[PDB]
């Protein structure tokens, strides 16, 4: 069955509620649900469900001209009234979408006609079209599939306009997708897709080698990186490694001792041998990161000065700040307090564990005692929320979230980035400037605000950037070259040709 493929994912795709988050899998939601505008690697958005659009001179009112030939998979039509209902179902659950600023921006959505949709905004929101293009929540399910005329409490059938339809879902075993034969756009060459539920990275690698699955598509945690490096040399397999898509990094808690001292955060940024870490743990498959965002990120080419590996400077910074070595000890003290920092991470993640040891060892050389706290997933998420960490592993989100969306969510208390920065003296000014840069339409001021925000975060050493990571692909040669989706969390199944 060449026109059919089998792949794998750690968990099930979920109920596929377009307006909700976990356990829903973003790649799966983007397979079924579609946006008004499609994000492109160009950095632009192109028409999709909305074939064109105008906006008022103050950029507060937007009128979208939708297509008239788009049906939901069940047969029901997609029109401006359906769109409006979806935005209403979403905005009735507005508080949960606080991370995403557009959900706080939309004042009204109404169908002017069957093909005219009007959206009104609190202000001129620059990232409007980008956040309309996101996998969630602003995508469309058939209003019939609502429950009590809402979606926040669940849906019935995941009926979308996209080129794929969920056909079967047996928990902890598999999910089966089929091609929407009445898809309005172009037909995918593949008809059937099977997602084997395989929670363990090694077990996924083993699954591929035995030929049980035909494709693996994910980030640097897709499969063991030593195994991936081996696959790349195996002429029976095909592998890929995209341009970098996002930053992997440490978040330093500016509100908790001793990471509340700028000198300490600065010294930590000088302490890690990143190239060694990347050669050792990442098997040279990623790039070294010096800044929160790579220079290639929009508005992020600022000429920020890198803090490169310099143990001697790291020591002198600590020495100067009052962190000295007691007699016969390797760990520094100050005011009776030892230089001890808690690095918490998911304990069943071999990569994080492997990255944590190196960091612990590197920072021990500069007189810092790092305590590896490996906990389960839920615990680490809880620490991130409540800001109960010294150091923590963190990720940026890639296009099109970087930089505006990642920056925007720094204002949300529930997020690790707010907690990490909570000890900053300029945290209100930063948060104020983040709100401004989203709503300003002066391009000179926008770049000026982005510079000031990123520079401050850089100059305050809030983060310890480690690497810029890439997308990884492992596939049977028969599938050919596998394209990359413009959005890091999407998997372009509709582009693959067996
Ligand atoms: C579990 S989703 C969610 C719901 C409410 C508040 C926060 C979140 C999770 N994240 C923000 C939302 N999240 C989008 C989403 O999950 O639809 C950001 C995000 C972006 C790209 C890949 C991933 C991801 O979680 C925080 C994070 O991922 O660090
Ligand atoms: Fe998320």
């Amino acid at each position: 069955a060449p026109d059919e493929i089998t792949t794998a994912w750690p968990v099930n795709v979920g109920p596929l509620n377009p307006h909700l988050y976990t356990p829903n899998q973003m790649f799966a939601q983007s397979m079924v649900y579609e946006p008004l505008v499609k994000y492109q690697a160009d950095g632009s958005v192109i028409p999709w469900l909305a074939k064109s659009w105008t906006h008022s001179e103050d950029g507060k009112t937007w009128t979208f001209t939708l297509r008239d030939d788009v049906k939901f998979s069940n047969g029901e039509p997609f029109d401006a009234e359906a769109a409006a209902e979806n935005f209403r179902a979403v905005l009735d659950n507005r508080q949960r979408h606080a991370w995403l600023e557009l959900a706080n921006q939309i004042v009204d959505v109404k169908a002017l006609s069957k093909t005219e949709l009007q959206i009104t905004l609190k202000s001129a929101y620059y990232p409007f079209l980008q956040e309309l293009a996101l996998p969630r929540p602003f995508r469309f399910i058939a209003p019939s599939q609502f429950k009590n005329h809402e979606t926040m409490n669940g849906i019935k059938a995941p009926i979308g306009t996209g080129p794929w339809i969920l056909q079967e879902s047996k928990l902890n075993q598999y999910d089966v997708f089929v091609r929407n034969e009445n898809y309005w756009g172009e037909k995918p060459a593949i008809k059937k897709i099977t997602f084997n539920v395989i929670p363990d990275p090694t077990t996924r690698a083993v699954a591929f080698e035995t030929g049980d699955i035909d494709l693996l598509y994910g980030n640097e945690g897709l499969l063991p990186l030593d195994t991936f490096a081996r696959f790349s040399q195996n002429p029976a397999y095909h592998t890929q490694l995209s341009q970098p898509i996002e930053t992997v990094m440490l978040a330093l808690n500016t509100a908790k001792a001793p990471t509340n001292e700028l000198a300490v955060r600065e010294a930590l940024n000088y302490a890690v041998n990143k190239k060694s870490l990347i050669d050792n743990a990442l098997y040279g498959t990623q790039q070294v990161a010096d800044t929160l965002f790579a220079p290639s990120v929009p508005y992020a080419n600022l000429g920020l000065k890198p803090s490169q590996y310099d143990p001697q400077k790291a020591k002198a910074l600590l020495e100067k700040a009052g962190w000295t070595l007691p007699a016969g000890k390797d760990i520094r003290e100050k005011n009776g307090q030892p230089l001890r920092i808690e690095l918490s991470f998911i304990g069943t993640d071999a990569l994080s564990k492997s990255m944590a040891e190196i960091i612990q060892a590197d920072m021990r050389q500069i007189g810092a005692d790092v305590s590896l706290i490996g906990e389960e997933e839920s615990s680490i998420y809880a620490r991130q929320r409540d800001g109960r960490f010294g150091m923590i592993f963190h990720r940026t989100w890639g296009a099109p979230y970087d930089p505006h969306a990642f920056l925007s969510s720094m204002r949300v208390p529930s997020h690790a980035d707010f907690q990490a920065q909570q000890g900053l003296a300029d945290k209100p000014l930063i948060d104020k400037e983040i709100g401004e840069v989203l709503a300003t339409h002066d391009e000179t001021q926008r770049q000026a605000l982005y510079r000031d925000i990123l520079t401050r975060l850089h100059d305050e050493a809030v983060y310890l950037p480690i690497s810029y990571i890439s997308m990884m692909v492992v596939s049977k040669p028969e599938l050919g070259n596998i394209p990359y989706a413009p959005i890091a969390t999407e998997i372009p199944f509709e582009q693959i040709k067996p």
